[PDB]
């Protein structure tokens, strides 16, 4: 009873610990019906955050003492390449920990277990490919191109009573994305009001800044100009502001769009022609924008007329359910193109400004892949039936190492049903049974609380996330089971 | 959270807790890797004694705050009639514990659950017979009589080196006393000398006493007096009537439960009749059916209400102690076994033993039906009732599959005592129990698994049957009794 | 702010603690040049008692909580049916537990080692039959009557120099006593002064005490009178004391008695009767002389001055009070039974004279089975070597598992050279090797010869073991102490 | 002062304790079955760092009072010069302690056991010389020259995947340096930038720098310059520097220091290629291979100054600039440089060439090993056991105690393996009694077997400093006279 | 007892509990015959505003620990 100072068996809880307390928070957010939840802490926050994803929490907050951070640390580059969906991966590897119970009773070399990740390899053999899946987006693709795997990103996320919709909305918005070259030119703002649809899609790109109160309202058959360098004795600064209006008149300029610092002196000037100019534009904007409007050359005043070159369907300031902003539209590339959302309403609304980046990364793959896999724990039964036999076949050293492996997949068809508020263990039974027969389609249903057929509900996981969960599932952990725990100090 | 008061989820957890520290205490008591143990208290306890037996020492002492005293009281009733061979039973009856983990993600009602119980009826009766019991054990019985269940009984207790030799000794005292209708008549004395044989054999009664010096050293042709009334009490009149009786019988030996008055005796060193002063009670009840029995009252006990047996009544040294030996009595039905043995703690130990290889044989020569022991019996069982919880419907189903899954366990615990890795054992064992063979089982000498016949180990029928619905119905009500409130005895 | 707290490891070290702390004390005990210690204890306990045999007081005491009681029980049977010599027992088994810390570096199952203690079943029968040589002794025995074995038990005792010959004379003791009669009726005593001799043989029987100033110097053709009830117109009553003393003398006369001896105080009166008559009175006399007495002069039965004639057996040799050289006592001597028999030692008061008496009741056990067993082995420890270096084949010879226990087993009998040598005065390391090339060599009589700083002949010395103490030693420890490693924790829970 | 002072037992205990510290986190790191491990610590590591060679996290950091921080400290001698391969010096000289316990019953001195030691040459140098264990390594050799050793090094550790391969490569370039002693001149460097084999090999030496954006690319029947005096009236300098370099042909400079801007000028238009600050490790190889110069004042250049003419240029072989030195005339001393694919694992690469590197030029050279596996350590055990009996007096009490401290190893070999070592233990021993010593435990079977057939070899020279090590420590603290102040530092 | 950990169904009573304490002081406001509220606060706030019309004041502030923020924004 009680007792702290880290030598032999003390050692391994600090880490086995750590891995059981993250697993009770991310259960709630897997699969269909996911929760949402807020946090509060002094130092560098305001009021309690709630984030849906539980990568962004786990990034922002060091809570404590016992050894996890830098485990979490890791997880983002797995979302720069793919991340998100659900949070499933920390929860696998905090499962791994559970059976070190069983390895005290096991009373041999730890590290020997070790080969057990070699074992796992042979396991993954098995678990490639054998699981039927979903063949997948073929390229853009019709109706396949979502009502999958955005949906149930979203599900956990606290606003899928008509969000569902919204990120229906955002495949349209990845083929667009492909061919131009990989991803960027993305932006999406919020809109702080609601309404039924709640959400826009813009067929140029959204800017929020203007010139001053004076000027005219709107502009047509638009002009761009953007200039790299700023606008910045008293009678020689006229010369300045008489060339930019003399070279100006002659093009019919309708919008200037400067990356820096603007010169006072003109903006007198442009308000009487009926010229609306932007101070500060950003660079990253700016650019994407030049993709958009054909182009321009950047250099001095010299800038205007043909070497600079600007599409001209609207440039308008429109009023967006409260906050407004300023909408280009009518870009003769097509190329790219931008999204507006329009929130549920709270904290979380906000998040829309890099929640997209997430949300486009989730689509993108679904198109990207050509491949997808049968969505509520579909996948997870079927492979389970497949692995226990494999260990009871495979005499001595071979068997104790998959059987274990074996196990871990059963807690998941559980936990989506336990969220579900229905029975887990009537859950259990009915759910092995549809897939010991072969129907890879059926699956968990939480609505119905009994088994049924996934496809009809529309929901399936995309190719990647399998695979690469079980790559490294097994090279993360064995550098850290090959050591027990930690070196010389007196550590916490 | 954290201080004593406990309900519904915490109430469940105490129980959970006892269960658990119980099993790795009594687990290397199981089978033929079995091993002692010591224990000191202080408060009316005399110090350390050491207790092979598991049922033995959890009767003696109520240790702590958690509660589990009542089930360890249960385990006696079963052993007069059965109780020993080796400690299973608690084991099984705590890893039923550990599938309430599994129970809270079912998280309704635990009771419906119950219903699992009756499914385990089926899986119980379904694999212990399913082996190869044996068919045999008779009557008397020649070679098979022994090298079997005894040595399992003492294969728990390591002292089997020159034990083992013991056990064997132990079926020819069932064989006389078979039936165990009646469990009376038997006697054991450990010796303090060392000799390889370690025991020997009385074709009647030991008992340490003597007349005092005087008195004639052996009797023929004995006639044997038992009275319940002291000779203690015109005192010449009780000389009298006690010498008239006595010459007519031509009486070879007296035998008296409590003190006896000097002036007869000095009658009988001269008569040549050897006396016992203040014999006890239990020897001479045992006696009396060994010899036909007599009636004991006042001194009119001699002659006809007096029946004595023929044989031979001597005093023979045994070791380094003087003791007196009855024998050739008509009956046959009651004789004794006395032990002998190298002395020490373990010699005071085989005192712990008797009433335990006494007990397990009785059981062995009634049954005659018998299974393989040294683990064989349960990874059979297991891998059959895997197969039951997929036939099964639903909710019983998912409670039918956990008891199969306990049964893992015990595979393990033989290998875990035995001084091998539990992981591979359990994969090579499998294999072996899948395959078909009913002899083959875990060979703890070995490493591996082996054929279990040869070492000669064996496991009585009956415990098997008895410990799978017993801990149906004793698992029942602890599930189903929830709150458990207590305050401290005073 | 206390408790005892103590899981998996600490519990496997308190089995540890236990054999340790019992070794250091005895191992002084061992060999030739033996220390003794006093143990005091108040409660239940008297005063300065030390004990030179390491079995009487491990009985005796058990001091604390840790477990040790049970493994010192064992010892007595051991006793029983040998005895002693020298302990050396108990040692053996406390070294095996050392391996144990090796053993969490094996770090497998320490249990699977527990292997080894069966295999010790064979290793210590092969110790058995095989080893030591020597030869018998017929009976009574002119030359081989002594300058033996008790020699040996005399060698652990700061006793061996004038006290060898003190030894010698144990053995006269036995001759008289031998047969399958018991060990009845051995009485020795100590006596305060110095002498080259330092003992002297009493024909039978030992006691401290006179009946007064005057009466005769000794009697012959002596009856001994044991008595359980003490001997303890107004003119006439005094007349009437005199007729307590009229019974005493005139029965007392018919019998011829030479000696009365009461236990308890007596009466004035028939003390000047006695002195007259030509009688000897012992007052107070001490009871437990008294029974022992019994059984040598044949009994009587002490009741009421009734007491005298055919209900008495007095036997007649010779009782008189001899001068021990200072002080004078009283010697029974000349017993008809022979089952009873006394000899005498000098010392008395001198500080540690009363162990003498702890030493003298193994020392007599030593010698009475000399004569019994006709069998004895080389002393000085050429025992001991010789079976060491045949060991160390042993462990190579059997496979795997058995041959951690078995080597273990071999280095033991190394240390007992070690320790007969060091407490000799001599350098240990240099003793050791010089004394295994001998043994190896083949001479059974070469053992270790602490006067002369080296090795030399055993046989010209007069020390030997009886084979009997070698043989049973063996087997007995090996399967005794078998037990205490068998079991790894001892524990229970806490008190409070 | 400090002035700790040290008491007869309580002397001895503070070197007792330093070496069970040690063993059971180095004890998994061994061979095959060697393991990684990380470390977080009190101060200014705020993280766990994670070496799997036990050497790199020991001169890191001093963590506590008793002193094996310089037990530690002699490791990275060996590891600089020969050194490691699986880490098992430390762990030997460890064991030898837990004995002292058994020499107090002895109760003698210290120095009378000391004798072990002259023994501990006869007991163990039997031992060594049980033999078989080294082919030969004939000189160069067509195939032992790896599939040995170095891969044993990198097993483990993770890399070895694909890094076996690389293991194989390091020893062509101890081969080429053979005879004179030993290592001097050896050098390497990873470059990001995929290739499935991982690397190129350089017949010269790798250098990271350029002159400047100008200068001619690559340079023919090159000069070599190197100055101990940096660059740093000017226009003087300036004269200087270019007469007495046309006449040369100088077509490199390398100094060891900062370079003035006023030369740069003139070496582009020149043809001349110059290295800013170039690293001293680097100059001083490199002039062995060039035969030197005397570098001096500006009066250096032409006799005094001797350059390779060989080929010297500036490289694009993937990503980062680098330049190639090629042409040794010498042929005594060269480079070996790496490749990978871009992955962390690549990097780990850095870390196991410097293993590999060592082993090899010590065990070609000392024409010795040793069987792995525990062969030689069991062998060594039976051996030893009858040697105790055949010594004399003072001679047959050290050499005893030294003889069952080889017993451990094969125990703690069978464990990491996880099979039974009780059986295991014996088993082995009646194989190496009987005359194999090409047999010995080995983990993968679970028993033993034929470590010949593995390819496990250790270097002779590994062996050796284990064994001398480790009680020549245990024998100093003990004697310790009149302690002064505290603190290795 | 005796501390305010609070976890799963606990948790929900804090949700619980900032629903009940809005509606006490709005209430007095909902009618014909309401009270009047003021509202001092403490740090970068300009003088107290004292507001009748609900809506105003509890968009206003965040002013603790429970969650109901989210709810007054809409």
């Amino acid at each position: 009873a009680g007792a702290d100072e880290e030598r032999a068996e003390t050692a391994r809880l600090s880490s086995f610990i750590g891995a059981i307390a993250i697993g009770d928070l991310v259960k709630s957010t897997l699969g269909p019906k996911g929760m949402d939840k807020i946090l509060l802490s002094s130092g560098r926050d305001a009021s309690l955050m709630v984030t849906n994803d539980g990568a962004t929490i786990l990034k922002n907050i060091g809570v404590d003492n016992p050894a996890a951070k830098v485990l979490v640390d890791m997880s983002r580059v797995q979302d720069d390449e793919v991340g998100d969906g659900t949070t499933s991966v920390t929860v696998l590897a905090a499962e791994l920990l559970r059976e070190a119970e069983s390895l005290i009773a096991k009373k041999i070399h730890p590290q020997t277990i070790i080969a057990g990740w070699r074992e796992a390899t042979k396991a993954a053999r098995q678990a490639l490919l054998n699981s039927a899946v979903d063949h997948g987006s073929d390229e853009v693709k019709f109706r396949q191109d979502l009502m999958n795997i955005a949906g149930t990103t979203l599900s956990s996320k606290l606003l899928t009573h008509h969000k569902d919709h919204f990120t229906k909305l955002a495949v349209e918005a990845v083929l667009r994305l492909k061919g131009s070259g990989n991803l960027e030119a993305i932006h999406v703002i919020k809109k702080l009001g609601g309404s039924l649809a709640d959400s826009y899609l813009d067929e140029g790109f959204l800017l929020d800044k203007k010139i001053g109160v004076n000027q005219p309202k709107r502009i047509e058959n638009a002009k761009i100009l953007i200039a790299n360098t700023g606008m910045d004795i008293e009678h020689a600064e006229k010369e300045k502001m008489k060339e930019k209006v003399e070279r100006i008149l002659k093009h019919g300029i309708n919008c200037f769009i400067n990356r820096q610092l603007i010169y006072n002196y003109p903006e007198q000037l442009f308000g009487a022609a009926g010229v609306m100019a932007i101070e500060h534009a950003d660079f990253v904007g700016v650019e994407r924008l030049a993709l958009v409007t054909g182009g321009e050359i950047a250099s001095t005043f010299d800038h205007p007329e043909l070497v600079k070159l600007g599409s001209c369907k609207l440039i308008e300031e429109v009023m967006i359910g409260e906050d407004k902003l300023i909408h280009f539209s009518g870009v003769a590339l097509g190329e790219a193109c931008t999204i507006v959302l329009r929130g549920a309403t709270q904290q979380i609304l906000d998040e829309a400004e890099r929640s997209l980046h997430d949300a486009l990364c989730v689509l993108a793959q679904t198109v990207k892949d050509s491949r997808t896999v049968y969505g509520g724990g579909c996948s997870e039964m079927l492979m389970a039936h497949a692995v226990t036999q494999l260990a009871s076949r495979t005499p001595g050293k071979e068997a104790v190492a998959m059987e274990s492996y074996a196990k871990a997949l059963r807690m998941l068809p559980t936990i989506i049903a336990d969220n579900a508020g229905y029975d887990s263990a009537d859950l259990v039974a009915q759910l092995r049974a549809a897939h010991s027969e072969g129907k890879t389609t059926a699956g968990l249903d939480m609505k119905e609380g009994t088994i049924g057929d996934m496809s009809v509900l529309g929901i399936t996981e995309s190719f990647q996330v399998k695979r690469q969960v079980l790559l490294s599932a097994a090279e993360a952990a064995e550098v850290i089971l090959r050591v027990d725990n930690i070196i010389k100090a007196a550590p916490r």
